[PDB]
This record gives C-alpha cells, sequence and structure tokens, in this order.
C-alpha cells in the first residue's frame, strides 16, 4: 500500500458517470479534502437510487493531493469487499471534472460522536434503542474482523482510532479514513508535530516513526478504550508534550474507562505491551473478542 502507482485501475468496472451522481450537503471537511452525501443512480443495483458518500477534494488542494486520493482509490479495489470496512462502490476519473471516490453511506456518523450521544440511553444488559455491553464487544469484534481482513490484504491503516469508524444500519461498524477530508489544524486530536494523532501511537511510531500492522494494534487498543468509555477522549486532563511519551516508554497506561469489563481492560493491556512482538494478532483479537461475546451472551 505504500507502492500503489502500480496496482491497476479497471475503468471499464469502476467508472461511474457523473451525469448520475447528484451531489448533497457536505458531512466532512478538511483543508484540502471533503467528504459529500450523494444520491448515485443504480451504482450497485439496476435502476436504484442509493445515497452513498463521495470523498473528493475541495478548494486549496493541489497535483499532489490528487494524486494521494487516486492512491486511495486503487488501494480500496485492491483490498477487496468486507463488512466492516467501508465498501468502494465505483469512481469518477474522467478528465473534466474532479476525482471522485464514491462509498457506502453511513446513516450515523463516526463512532466517536455517536456513543457520546448514547451515554443517556445505556444499560450493561437487558430500552427499544439503548446500547447494551453486547453492543461495545460486537463493535470492538467487528473493527478487529475489518482489520485482520486489512492485514490480511498486505496493508496497514496508520490512523486507527474511533473517530475512523463508521456506524451504519443494523450495527454495522466500517473501518474507514477521513484522511485530508477531516480538518486535523483545528482537531484538538492531531497535536503539532506533521499534524500527529500522538494519543493513538505505539512509542515506536512516536519515536522511531516505524508504521507497522502490530502498531495497529497498540491503536486498536485505544479505540477499545473509547468504545468502553462511551466517546470519551482518551488520556484525560493529561497535556501531550515530550515528558507524556517518556511515561509511555517506561510502562504508564490509561487507567479502566467506566463501561468496561475486567477481561476488557486486559485486552487493552495486552494490545499496549512494550515489545509489538507480544502484543496479539488481529486473527488472535478477532477470536479472544469472540469468545467474550459468547461468555457475555
Ligand atoms: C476513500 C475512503 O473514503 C472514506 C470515507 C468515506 C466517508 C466518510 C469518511 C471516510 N474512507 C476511505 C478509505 O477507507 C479505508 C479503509 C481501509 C484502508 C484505507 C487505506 O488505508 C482506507
Amino acid at each position: 500500500d505504500e507502492h500503489c502507482e502500480r496496482l491497476p485501475y479497471d475503468a471499464s468496472k469502476w467508472e461511474f458517470p457523473r451525469d448520475r451522481l447528484k451531489l448533497g450537503k457536505p458531512l466532512g471537511r478538511g483543508a484540502f479534502g471533503q467528504v459529500i452525501e450523494a444520491d448515485a443512480f443504480g451504482i450497485d443495483k439496476t435502476a436504484t437510487c442509493r445515497t452513498v458518500a463521495v470523498k473528493m477534494l475541495k478548494e486549496g488542494a493541489t497535483h499532489s493531493e490528487h494524486r494521494a486520493l487516486m492512491s486511495e482509490l486503487k488501494i480500496l479495489i485492491h483490498i477487496g469487499h468486507h463488512l466492516n470496512v467501508v465498501n468502494l462502490l465505483g469512481a469518477c476519473t474522467k478528465p473534466g471534472g474532479p476525482l471522485m471516490v464514491i462509498v457506502e453511506f453511513c446513516k450515523f456518523g463516526n463512532l466517536s460522536t455517536y456513543l457520546r450521544s448514547k451515554r443517556n440511553e445505556f444499560v450493561p444488559y437487558k430500552y427499544k434503542d439503548f446500547l447494551t455491553l453486547e453492543h461495545l464487544i460486537c463493535y470492538s469484534f467487528q473493527v478487529a474482523k475489518g482489520m485482520e481482513f486489512l492485514a490480511s490484504r498486505k496493508c496497514i491503516h496508520r490512523d486507527l482510532a474511533a473517530r475512523n469508524i463508521l456506524l451504519s444500519e443494523k450495527n454495522v461498524v466500517k473501518i474507514c479514513d477521513f484522511g485530508l477530508a477531516r480538518d486535523i489544524y483545528k482537531d484538538p486530536d492531531y497535536v503539532r508535530k506533521a499534524r500527529l494523532p500522538l494519543k493513538w501511537m505505539a512509542p515506536e511510531t512516536i519515536f522511531d516513526r516505524v508504521y507497522t500492522i502490530q502498531s495497529d494494534v497498540w491503536s486498536f487498543g485505544v479505540l477499545l478504550w473509547e468504545i468502553f468509555s462511551l466517546g470519551a477522549s482518551p488520556y484525560p486532563g493529561v497535556k501531550i508534550d515530550e515528558e507524556f511519551c517518556r511515561r509511555l516508554k517506561e510502562g504508564t497506561r490509561m487507567r479502566a474507562p467506566d463501561y468496561t469489563t475486567p477481561e476488557m481492560y486486559q485486552t487493552m493491556l495486552d494490545c499496549w505491551h512494550g515489545e509489538p512482538s507480544q502484543r496479539p494478532t488481529f486473527s488472535e483479537l478477532v477470536e479472544h473478542l469472540g469468545n467474550l461475546l459468547q461468555a457475555n451472551a
């Protein structure tokens, strides 16, 4: 996924005509990119109008950002379809218009915002639309599934967080990446030096700047904390600086979130192990959360 200029674009399969795509109101805006809500006619089903999310650039973007987006398109094609990864539906790449990457619409938006909104409507055990402990383990399991899939397609995420998990209908959650559609300069999550999501980054990524599937496992552990604090921000009160990293470098971890179970907090700790090889794989995380899901019901 770092050598994606060699990956094909099959236009006869993926090209969607711009005149069958009707753009609506923006869902997220960054500095160079945006995600737009749209209506797409017959994109996945014959003569069927479907709501979709369109990822594209905006005023300020250059040829450089255009290449990056074309890369994200090619990677999504390569990766292929999976329930818990935001599915590609088509693209407008023809000259005379902007590069548009057309993906699934996820009604309920990002998982961080959504979980926050459900603090009032939560009960561990079951209330028509109330979240439960089961819902939370289920989300965790789904994301682990999606990440196992991505890992097996020889690529890594690099920005795994609740804000990059979307919630569709019927409790399906999907891994995505807003990328340039997120305003990293005005988002508190991205601390200044490049703007990096330091609270989700593993020590070797902070100090040595090494990105691996195992550093995503670390980030998954932080996502678990977000899920089981119902969308709270990680390391509350604590300010992210040079002396915040040294504490992590010698084993200071977050306390248990308000809604966790003992096993779930232990799973966060496993993910936050110092040695990258000592962290569980996503294959192991899928089996383990599957067990915990069964133990809950
Ligand atoms: C094109 C696109 O649009 C959105 C998106 C669509 C709508 C809203 C927010 C984001 N997510 C993606 C990609 O999601 C990914 C999944 C796995 C791996 C990678 C690459 O590491 C990317």
